[PDB]
């Protein structure tokens, strides 16, 4: 039996309760849905006729929330008008022993019945298994998609691999392996960064390449638009915040890129492992400020290739996610430190060592939870 | 005969001149180096070398340039370290009585004998002749080259209109057309800007399209790095001065962005035309720091879009190519309190202020050179 | 015969029109309340409360406003939320004629009887008269105030001229002198810039030095705050719009200390003086968050040494204000390139060719009214 | 025997030497002096020469620096081009098991040959004394001097306690205390802020009265000018790393700032006494870019107030002032989250942030000095 939660935040008036609440009515999956002090009253309203119909949606009001997050002494942790309150929904299927936790954008639609099914995959055990290495450490989960205009890399996939990575060795072999986090991936407008989007607005047209499990040492970004998490990796699954800038300018759109790095560095280290295909959900064109999008996500871009080399060489300590977690974010504060270039201003450092501490101020109120 | 001048800024050795020679050398072409504070003194001593051997090459120190700009009470208009000293050599071009000034970089290799020949299309005289009308007024010189990964549009190509340009008409009618400036098409790098470069990472293998010459009304960005001036327009080609920062970054690469659309927009006034394809030339693919590249983009790329819409409507006046400038610079300040959006903070205004009284500063020094 | 208008921008309730309004209703002065978007409408309660009373009070809504702005072509003009609507004051008092237009705050009641009348002293027209001029160049109004802890420079003070003033010779001539703008002082507390308001939180505790006429070549800062301006000097009085940033900080606070040195520039290139003295008035020590004040305050003072040397050494051209103004706005952009320092950095200039067109929109709206 | 270490940086020509040397030399203190990348040769010539007369002085290369700070393991710690570098002395000295380490700046003259004894009321230990205490939490260490146009409070006093100041009650009452830090006072240009330079440029005449030490919970800003810290207090003296953005605007010239509170903070948890008084140097006008300066503390500025605050009620843990100075670090965490206020962007709540890691590196630094 596996108990799961879907966990969305939105600002929407709840329209996307109509065509997202079947598949998980008929799995019997919770439904966290996370209202910010920018939600209008219509969303919670079509709550509750969406549990009248079957669903077991619950959705929080802000002063339910603040007052939990007070009880936990995490106060200021999770700004407002912010797709961080995310980390919300998150705290609570983990609160209430949910075993997997599906991480959900309010726009993206599951496209087969088996959806919830198929996130389970992270409740299987530890098996031998095909696993995916690539020569130089990266794999483009967006391979095993059809794109249209050309191909793509996924948003947050580091730029200086890229030019060479068409020429890595790309090698399959069993080997045990244990799944904690799936990213299941994305038809129509594919997750990519702002820069690819603007460059060639690529159209996701079908899933062809299957399922793939990476090895030890081979990364992908994970995003948290269509990604189940076990419960176990839950803590290392916190949605940095945003805002802080890069050599003045703020960034933003990058939280669960270092969440799906985070989360992921944390698993390796454990002996687990991430899966990137099934199930896949339809992301429509949002067509929006392109610009002002390229404009939020220039800082963390600036920033992420030097980050992604220091955690590559950084060994790291714990026996859990929690752990292992906090001695990640002791790590990124000597990388703060340690690292040189262009982009690292005062400010750009000092963005390091504040998420290092609003990370163990979320570890902290976990183990609060837990009398840890 | 027809006299050309082809003029070069650099700060490098001058081993470029080994491969540059030849062409210039064999058309009696004039070469225009302009040195650097920051450029060695090896660069002077590889053009005496190369003026031994035929080739006439000039190379005015720094200090014959600043006692010039002196002279002519420009002291301040051109700032040093920067490509702005471009504007050093097309003044002296001016000065001097070239015919056709042709604006490269010093890394742009011609491909063929006749490349002085070719840039002289800017010398034949009003003609009917097959011109090349959109219906969406944009035209994309690059879909005149086979580049290898995918379509892509050149650097200052705006945003707002490429989603919907495959779907616009082109026609090519036969209409009178006086070609005065000749943007030559490159190989290899192709001119595209950094979000492309990063996506994509182009390569132009070939020019299969021809040329065109654009119809009143249809426009295309058009670069300095080979391309033909008639001297008529030369004083609507300065180079403009970058560093403004929009929203507190400082803009950078994009002087010849707005130079290009602004002796396109003062030539269609005038009733002349821009042509796009031939002479080629090679660029070579040296990339390194390609994010620093965007970081420099972006603030000219969040305000070229609303610079180009309203410079469709602003009708200008003027009799020839330094009156219409000023008017146009007269233009740009109207333009600059008008336009609105998330873009438009104080200093990016100002941005528009500042670039128009040094527009007016460099039509001085040229009303300067021609009243004595 | 003298007519005169007090202009007054406000978001306040209306109740300083409680005292305000006896000095002028029974000097039959007419009074111009310019609201604000965001201004409460209590305030329009007061207005019409006391034109029943008998002050020929008139506060036009923002739409009377824009209707005006529109009708003479600078719309864009004046923003909102910003004391910067006096300027709509202003061009109103002159479009209807007045001889003599009082600029005033809110917070700064008379306090005699002959308010009115001794602004009135911009009407005499040229006499022979005591005129004091300061070997350094400069004068400090607030040597004629009694203050409280120490010493005081009125804001807008140069910064590098205080260190050696109290050294400089100070004499007085009678000659003829032409009184076009009348600086009345302020007792509680006085117009100092943050910097001094903070260190001494000065109190000016009487007026103890009668009246002054500064020759020409000594200058003294003018506000907005108490301040007569005869018809004629009224079109170099425009109030400078804020905001633009210095190395990314935006100024504050000074849009009068620019008018006041301004109308004053002018004014002495068309031979006309400026007056220092009576009548008082009284400005309530209203100190809210000296800090925010000082950040606001800086980007202005690391600039205005520079542009008042500069000042000095160029002469302007001119008949009369619109002009002369104009001419100065030119000079101005000269300025802007010549300078040099830190603090000149690339928004620093851009300030001054955007502040410059503003001035010429300013002068450019004068002339519609009147026929050019 | 009492050991003294002097600690100074520069990037003099060592010209001050001549004027220090003898009342070091005489006491037969240490002096350290430390240089930087920026230093000129002639220094180094300087140290020799005044050795040579008998002045144990010690200049270590940067080269030599470089190498024991790699040896720490802390080689990104301090940058260069800073009077940070001072911290280097702070660690040499406090190495050699110095009793006695005197901050000064190299422009700060003794005026008596007491100088060395006098700093040494830092090396008697606890006993019942005559100890200070204000109603108001704050002390005024300017009150003990004469300041020739006006009262004024040194630089780094809070800035909301000013006004209220004069109104509190000061009590001197036997008290056990315990001084292990002592601030001697100056003469001439005394540590004035910039705000108040600027507005009243105070010249200090006289040392008048006498000298005070604190009792628990009366504060008073303590510089590294002439500034003697005991042996176990230099753990939590480490000069503040400056260069950090509030709102975009980076803050200089408050290092020790905050290590003058920081320092005393721990003092006082740890049953220890802040001195102000004897002996006295002569810091001479220097009078250079004051705007600068001004420009330079503002941010700082901004934000002292409300850490002070903060301060107040943060109970700190540890039993020596490594111990203690590592609990406040993590205070400041805290703070960083919790305060509240228009200057408090991300990039300023970073600034705590990023200066506790630093704070910690420096003590782990001492840390392993001491094999603990
Ligand atoms: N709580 C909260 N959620 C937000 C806010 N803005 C966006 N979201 C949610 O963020 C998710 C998608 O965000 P979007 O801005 O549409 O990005 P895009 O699809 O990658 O371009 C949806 O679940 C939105 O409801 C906000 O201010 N507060
Ligand atoms: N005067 C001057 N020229 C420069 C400077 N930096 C680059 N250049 C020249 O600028 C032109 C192209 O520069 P590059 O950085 O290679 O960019 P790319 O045109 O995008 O390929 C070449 O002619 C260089 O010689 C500089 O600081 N001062
Ligand atoms: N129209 C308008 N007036 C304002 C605004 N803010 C302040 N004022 C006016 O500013 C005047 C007083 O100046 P203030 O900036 O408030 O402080 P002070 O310069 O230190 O005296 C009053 O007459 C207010 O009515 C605003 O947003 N819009
Ligand atoms: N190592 C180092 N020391 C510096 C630097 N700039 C200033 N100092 C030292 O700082 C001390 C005081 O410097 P000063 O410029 O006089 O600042 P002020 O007294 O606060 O106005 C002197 O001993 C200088 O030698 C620097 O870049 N590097
Ligand atoms: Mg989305
Ligand atoms: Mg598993
Ligand atoms: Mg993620
Ligand atoms: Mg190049
Ligand atoms: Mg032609
Ligand atoms: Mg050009
Ligand atoms: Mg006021
Ligand atoms: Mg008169
Ligand atoms: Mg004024
Ligand atoms: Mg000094
Ligand atoms: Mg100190």
């Amino acid at each position: 039996d596996i108990s799961t939660a879907v966990v969305v935040t939105t600002i929407s008036d709840g329209g996307f309760l109509d065509r997202l609440a079947p598949a998980l009515r008929d799995a019997g999956a919770r439904l966290i849905v996370i209202p910010d002090r920018n939600t209008g009253p219509a969303l919670f309203a079509a709550c509750e006729r969406h549990r009248r119909l079957g669903l077991d949606v619950v959705c929080p009001s802000v002063a339910e929330q603040q007052d939990l997050l007070e009880r936990l002494a995490v106060p200021d942790l999770i700004p407002y008008h912010s797709d961080n309150r995310r980390n919300v929904g998150y705290l609570m299927a983990w609160m209430e022993g949910f075993d997997v936790i599906v991480s959900m954008d309010d726009d993206n639609l599951p496209t087969t019945d088996d959806f919830v099914e198929r996130h389970q995959v992270v409740c299987q055990g530890p098996r031998t298994q095909p696993v995916t290495a690539s020569s130089d450490g990266w794999f483009n989960n967006c391979a095993l998609l059809e794109v249209e205009p050309t191909e793509v890399f996924p948003r947050g996939f580091p730029f200086h691999a890229r030019p060479a990575h068409a020429q890595a060795r790309t090698s399959v072999c069993e080997r045990p392996a244990d799944v904690r986090i799936n990213a299941g991936l994305w038809l129509g407008d594919p997750d990519v960064d702002a820069i690819t989007r603007l460059a060639v607005r690529p159209n996701a047209l079908a899933h062809s390449g299957g399922s793939v499990v990476l090895a030890e040492g081979t990364w992908c970004p994970v995003n948290s638009q269509n990604t189940a998490v076990h419960r176990d990796a839950l803590p290392a699954y916190y949605f940095l915040r945003m805002g802080q800038p890069v050599d003045g300018v703020p960034m933003e759109r990058f939280g669960d890129i270092f969440s799906g790095y985070f989360v992921q560095v944390c698993a390796q280290h454990l002996g687990h492992a991430v899966r990137f295909g099934d199930p896949v959900v339809e992301h429509p064109r949002n067509e929006h400020d392109l610009l002002d999008d390229l404009h939020k996500e220039v800082p963390a871009v600036r920033l992420l290739d030097d980050i992604l080399d220091h955690l590559r060489d950084h060994p790291l300590e714990g026996g859990d996610y929690l752990e292992t977690y906090e001695s990640l974010s002791y790590a990124l504060q000597e990388i703060a430190e340690r690292v040189n270039g262009r982009a690292w201003s005062p400010d750009a450092r000092a963005f390091l060592h504040r998420s290092a501490h609003l990370m163990r101020s979320w570890t902290g109120a976990l183990r609060t939870v837990a009398g840890t």
